[PDB]
């Protein structure tokens, strides 16, 4: 047997370590200090939200292709106003009749918003390293003037961009006589005209105001107002103000300038929120806000979390003392054992984190917030079980205490090796997740558990050999430097936990009426959890990642309640498509003699059913606008002759020298040639729209087409908009629907004669990297749990020498614990994600402590009947399991309920509490009752004695 060999080795090792305690203490404490000294050398914490993306996923490669060919997506800063206390009012329009206007659409509130926007556009920030003051124009996203950017070329979207941010145009007034009705046209008529026709250069009213933004692009009504249903724009309940900035890679120095300006913007918006208390109800969001809202509560929650170490120091040496009398309460306190155990757990956690800081592995908030208080839950169990088995084992006559300590260690050492080995294997198998923040946490927890077992095989055995040598002396517990007293002798009264209660609790549990009741209650609980696991929700809401006292939660409430569209989505066409042949242009069209089921018509028909697809606004095509930009009327022109014979006549040139159209006439469905396409495409892409040529140019498609030196098209993107997505299920369904529509597009686009294979069209959204995991998280989680359940059962049958019946009977208990945990997690509204998956994977290994000790104690009992063996196994090991395994993880788990971040308080406190209570209930109430009915038969258990006697005679030389 390979169990008695491990027991004999641990007996000899325990005798040697007890013989050389000071040497083993110094040679085990110096390497731990050497490993833990590197918490400064390369100790860095990864703060952004790129810890929540798999770097090799398909979405990450699509983002890499998009950022390579078009530049990164811009940073967004948003404000939502929604003045709630004002009443709506009736307005008699001249071109539309009677209408209801909201209370927020008033001139005074618009003037206050114009003041806030003008003050926020002129904000300047000092970059700290002796540089210049950073203005908005250095960092703003200018869509149609990126090189020589000005302060009025920045993309700022709001309602006031309909009036070009001009306070005089907002107060403009003129009366119009329409059907003999002189009526006072004002700003409301112009806003009603621009809400329906955003690309307009002359208003159709008495006041002939323009409608374009001051930087030159049209502003759509869903980017400027919210809270309306349909096309009743005047009843909008919210105003939206957006500042868009350029995005750069993480090493770039301009990202620091953008983040400094975003911090100044956030301080200015907090001042505006305090100033307008009885007027608006402002909520705001900067692009940097989520990262420093996630990484904010760590330092203010670590010292509150550190009181569990003091509580676990208190619980040891009060549950391990000997209260035989008041004359010797101080001498048997065992406080040195609790202090050594807390030092062992702290040293193991610090050594694991220091070793990972040696290799340059970045830390995160989850590691610093739950690793020292999750390792502490499972680290003191083996220490408490070893000390309790040492106390319960009587000493033979004429036996030294070193041999006694080795003999006590040799009985419980393989089971406490099995528990730590199963926990380490479960953590390392759970470290196969794609998420880096979960992978580093799993690796740190597994290394901490391995170092904890290696520390408690040597340093705790040396400390227990040391403090038990002052106990035969009359030295006091922690004040052992002096004061040895008379000390009347102790008695073997069996204690209170082992003696009194378990020999008055075991009669209750193993009654004939308690056993059947426990069986048909646990089976019904298993069936109810099996039914209730199917109502579980897959995903992780972003609002759960924030603290409760966060300003981002009010923003997410207003965004989910008032926005009419979601984030923009780009359908990107990669390398391979021609775009220059007529057959390639007909497969992209939407009008004028093109194909019946094209790209854009497919997207538009997808937008007609916004519950099946998740698109609300149809895609804008550069191909269609290029086709009807080339339609000849005052739009593309060529010079007749001169110094420039045929160069280009833009629309801002008045002369008789520009009379020839770029294209010709008399052909229906005007398609340019290959030469005309390659010659005329950059002029369309650089053309600025105006009153006599509003048709298109660099406002929308200057950055949506990548060209080469020859003038061919490498890649393209077509922009549409999602519907409002409120939860992670909406994000995952929108990603799946967009990918299915892109595959349907690609299968049709590949049929065009000339398009090479491997051309594809894919959807790109800024949030795609965070929600691609949930398409395939369920079978990967089932595969990880099935892979974790194998080696625990494999190593529980060679280490402990268990029979197949004993090996199956606790595998059943672990499966019931997992099923009941998933059922209660469905009941409590705990979603299924990577964090809860790693918690369940750790719970597979933590639950072997509840069952393996009791099963091994039942298997090695030479009692006559089955009920007597179950009673002896309960009284022997269920008391130790309750006092150690069930009680050490209560403080570390219960201190995480004061977490102040919702992720720690939901996925680590509630789930670990459910796993602990279900494991205790399945270990101490179900396992003895199921063992009393069906269990292993009696086995020869004298092999342990006849192999222990050889080591006990080998311990003297
Ligand atoms: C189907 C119905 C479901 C029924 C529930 C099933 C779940 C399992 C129930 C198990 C019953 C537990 C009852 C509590 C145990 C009380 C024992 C007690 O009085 O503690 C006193 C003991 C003191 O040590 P000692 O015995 O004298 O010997 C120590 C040393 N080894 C020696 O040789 O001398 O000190 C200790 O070691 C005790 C430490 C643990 C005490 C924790 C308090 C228990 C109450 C919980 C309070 C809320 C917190 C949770
Ligand atoms: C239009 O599309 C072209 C081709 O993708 C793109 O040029 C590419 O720009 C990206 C980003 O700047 C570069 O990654 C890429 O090649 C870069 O150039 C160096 C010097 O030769 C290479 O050694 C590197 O592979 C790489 N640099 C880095 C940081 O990886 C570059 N490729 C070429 C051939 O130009 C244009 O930028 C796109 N145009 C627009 C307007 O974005
Ligand atoms: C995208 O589609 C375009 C339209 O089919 C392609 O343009 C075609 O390129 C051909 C060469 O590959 C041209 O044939 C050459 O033209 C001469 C002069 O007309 C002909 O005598 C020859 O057949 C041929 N050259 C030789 C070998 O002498 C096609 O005329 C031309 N099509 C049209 C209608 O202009 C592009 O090549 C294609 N782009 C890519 C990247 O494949
Ligand atoms: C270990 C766990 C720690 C990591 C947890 C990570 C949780 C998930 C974080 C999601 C991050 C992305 O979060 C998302 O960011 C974008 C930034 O454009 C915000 O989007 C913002 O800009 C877009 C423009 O593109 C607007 O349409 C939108 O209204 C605005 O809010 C989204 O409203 C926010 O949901
Ligand atoms: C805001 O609009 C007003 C009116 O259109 C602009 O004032 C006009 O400016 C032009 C050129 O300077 C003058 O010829 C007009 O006589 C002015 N009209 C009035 C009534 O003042 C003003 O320039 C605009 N402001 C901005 C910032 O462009
Ligand atoms: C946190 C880590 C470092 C704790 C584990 C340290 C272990 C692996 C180390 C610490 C002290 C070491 C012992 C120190 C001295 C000796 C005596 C030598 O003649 C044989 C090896 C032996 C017996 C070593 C075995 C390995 C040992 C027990
Ligand atoms: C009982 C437990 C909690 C005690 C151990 C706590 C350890 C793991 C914690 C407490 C304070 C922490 C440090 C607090 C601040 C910083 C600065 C930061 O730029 C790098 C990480 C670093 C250096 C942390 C490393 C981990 C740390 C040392
Ligand atoms: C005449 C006999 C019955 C006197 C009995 C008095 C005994 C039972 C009293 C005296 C001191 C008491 C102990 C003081 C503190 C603790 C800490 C707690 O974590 C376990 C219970 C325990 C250990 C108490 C159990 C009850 C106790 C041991
Ligand atoms: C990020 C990329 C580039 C590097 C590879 C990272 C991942 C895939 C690697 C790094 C270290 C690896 C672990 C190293 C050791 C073990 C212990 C073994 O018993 C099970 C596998 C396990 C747990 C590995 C799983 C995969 C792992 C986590
Ligand atoms: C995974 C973590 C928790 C524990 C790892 C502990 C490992 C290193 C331990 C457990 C069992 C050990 C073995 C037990 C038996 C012997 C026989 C002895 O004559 C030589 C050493 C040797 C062969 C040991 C080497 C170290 C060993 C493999
Ligand atoms: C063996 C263990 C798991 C048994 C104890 C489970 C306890 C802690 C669990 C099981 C079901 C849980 C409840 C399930 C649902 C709700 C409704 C929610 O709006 C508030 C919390 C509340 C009221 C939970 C409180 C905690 C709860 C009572
Ligand atoms: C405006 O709201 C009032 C509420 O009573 C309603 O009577 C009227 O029909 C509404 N007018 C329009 C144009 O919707
Ligand atoms: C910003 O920059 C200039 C040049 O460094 C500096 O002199 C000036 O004082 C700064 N602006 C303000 C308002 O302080
Ligand atoms: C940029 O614009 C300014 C103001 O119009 C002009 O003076 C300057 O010459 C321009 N710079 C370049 C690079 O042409
Ligand atoms: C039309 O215009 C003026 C100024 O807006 C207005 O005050 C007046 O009532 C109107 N004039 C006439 C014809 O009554
Ligand atoms: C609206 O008015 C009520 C009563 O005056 C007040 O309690 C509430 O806070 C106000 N809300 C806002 C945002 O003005
Ligand atoms: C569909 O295709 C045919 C032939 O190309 C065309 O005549 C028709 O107008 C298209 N749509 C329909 C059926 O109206
Ligand atoms: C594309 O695939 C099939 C076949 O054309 C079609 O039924 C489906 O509706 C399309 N995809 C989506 C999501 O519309």
């Amino acid at each position: 047997s390979t169990h008695t060999l491990l027991g004999q080795f641990f007996q000899g090792w325990g005798t040697w370590v007890a013989s050389w305690p000071l040497t083993i203490l110094v040679l085990s404490v110096i390497p731990v200090v050497a490993l833990a000294a590197g918490l400064v050398f390369t100790e860095l914490t990864t703060d952004p939200v790129e810890l929540w993306s798999a770097p090799n996923s398909q979405a990450r490669s699509e983002k890499a292709f998009h950022d390579q060919h078009f530049g990164p997506f811009f940073r967004t800063n948003q404000v939502i106003l929604t003045a709630p206390n004002r009443s709506s009012y009736r307005y008699d329009s001249l071109l539309l009749g009677p209408k209801n206007f909201s209370g927020i659409l008033d001139l005074d509130l618009l003037l206050e918003l114009l003041e806030l926007q003008e003050r926020l556009r002129h904000l300047q920030v000092w970059s700290p390293e002796a540089q210049r003051n950073i203005s908005l124009q250095d960092i703003c996203y200018a869509p149609l003037n990126p090189d020589n950017t000005s302060l009025y070329d920045c993309c700022i979207n709001s309602l006031l961009q309909y009036f070009q941010n001009n306070r005089t145009l907002l107060l403009l007034t003129a009366n119009q006589t329409l059907m003999g009705q002189t009526s006072q046209v004002d700003w409301k008529d112009h806003f009603l005209y621009c809400a329906n026709a955003p690309l307009t250069f002359k208003d159709g009213t008495a006041l002939a105001l323009s409608c374009m933004a001051d930087y030159g692009a049209p502003v759509f009504p869903f980017l400027a107002i919210g809270g309306y249903k349909g096309k009743d724009y005047s009843e909008a309940e919210a105003l939206i103000m957006t500042f868009s900035l350029n995005n750069y890679p993480a090493g770039d120095p301009r990202l620091a300038q953008a983040k400094l300006w975003e911090e100044a913007f956030l301080e200015e918006m907090r001042a505006f929120q305090r100033r307008m208390a009885g007027m608006f109800q402002v909520t705001f969001m900067a692009e940097r806000s989520l990262e420093d809202e996630i990484n904010r509560t760590t330092a203010e929650d670590l010292p509150i979390f550190a009181t569990s170490y003091i509580v676990i120091f208190l619980y040891i040496s009060l549950a391990l003392g000997s209260y035989s009398s008041w004359s010797r309460v101080m001498v048997d306190s065992k406080a040195t054992l609790g202090l050594g155990g807390v030092a062992v757990v702290l040293g193991a956690v610090m050594a694991a984190m220091g070793f990972f800081s040696y290799l340059g592995i970045r830390s995160s908030l989850v590691i610093l917030q739950v690793v020292p208080f999750l390792v502490l839950s499972v680290g003191a169990d083996n220490i408490f079980i070893f000390v309790l088995e040492y106390q319960r084992l009587p000493r033979r006559p004429g036996e030294p205490r070193e041999v006694h300590i080795g003999r006590a260690l040799g009985r419980v050492a393989p089971s406490m090796l099995l528990c730590s080995l199963s926990e380490a294997i479960c953590f390392f198998l759970g470290a196969l997740t794609p998420m880096p923040a979960v992978r580093t946490f799993a690796l740190t927890s597994g290394l901490a558990v391995i170092l904890d077992f290696l520390l408690q095989m040597s340093a705790f055995v040396a400390l227990l050999s040391l403090d038990s040598k002052r106990q035969e002396a009359s030295r006091l517990d922690v004040c052992c430097c002096v004061k040895p007293q008379e000390l009347p002798p102790p008695g073997q009264g069996e204690g209170l936990l082992l003696g009194f209660f378990q020999k008055a609790y075991a009669p209750f549990l193993l009654h004939w009426i308690t056993r059947g009741v426990v069986l048909l209650l646990f089976l019904a609980l298993f069936g109810v959890s099996l039914y209730s696991m199917c109502h579980i929700s897959v995903g992780l809401d972003q609002e759960l990642a924030l603290p409760k006292d966060s300003y981002l939660l009010d923003y997410f409430l207003f965004l989910n309640r008032y926005f009419e569209v979601g984030a923009p989505v780009y359908f990107v066409t990669t390398l391979g498509y021609n775009f220059s042949s007529e057959a390639g242009m007909n497969a992209i069209c939407s009008s004028a003699g093109c194909n019946n089921f094209s790209f854009t018509q497919k997207i538009q028909y997808a937008t007609e059913f916004p519950e099946q697809s998740y698109l609300a606004i149809p895609a804008s095509s550069w191909v269609d606008d290029f086709i009807d930009w080339l339609t000849p009327s005052s739009c593309c022109r060529l010079y007749i002759s001169g110094p420039n014979k045929d160069k280009f006549c833009p629309s801002t040139v008045n002369s008789l020298n520009c009379l020839k159209n770029c294209m010709s006439i008399t052909m229906g469905s005007v398609r340019p040639s290959v030469e005309q396409f390659h010659k005329y495409l950059p002029w369309f892409l650089n053309d600025r729209p105006n009153i006599k040529c509003p048709k298109g140019g660099l406002a929308a498609y200057s950055t949506s087409v990548n060209l080469t030196s020859d003038g061919q098209v490498l890649a393209s993107r077509f922009m549409a908009y999602h519907k409002p997505l409120k939860n992670s299920q909406d994000y995952t369904e929108a990603l799946r629907a967009a990918r299915e529509l892109a595959a349907n597009i690609t299968a049709d686009l590949r049929k065009v004669p000339g398009t090479d294979p491997a051309f594809e069209v894919f959807p790109y959204t800024i949030t795609n990297v965070f929600y691609e995991q949930y398409l395939t998280i369920l079978p990967e989680g089932l595969f990880m749990l099935s892979l974790c359940l194998v080696p625990t059962f494999a190593v529980s049958c060679l280490l402990l020498g268990l029979d197949l019946r004993s090996g199956l009977l606790n595998l059943l208990s672990i499966v019931m614990i997992l099923v009941d945990t998933v059922g209660f997690m469905a009941l409590w509204g705990i979603s299924y994600n990577a964090v809860s998956l790693i918690n369940l994977v750790s719970a597979v290994g933590m639950s072997v402590e509840f069952v393996s000790h009791i099963t091994r104690s039942f298997a090695i009992s030479t009692k006559p009947t089955w009920l007597e063996r179950a009673k002896e196994a309960t009284i022997s090991m269920g008391s130790a399991v309750f006092a150690g395994v069930a009680m050490t993880n209560l403080p570390g788990i219960l201190v995480l309920g004061l977490a102040k971040a919702q992720l720690i308080q939901i996925f680590f406190f509630r789930l670990n509490l459910l796993i602990t209570l279900l494991g205790l209930l399945h270990g101490l109430v179900f396992l003895p009752v199921i063992l009393s009915y069906v269990g292993p038969d009696v086995n020869p258990a004298l092999a342990l004695e006849q192999k222990r006697a050889e080591e006990a005679v080998a311990a003297v030389m």
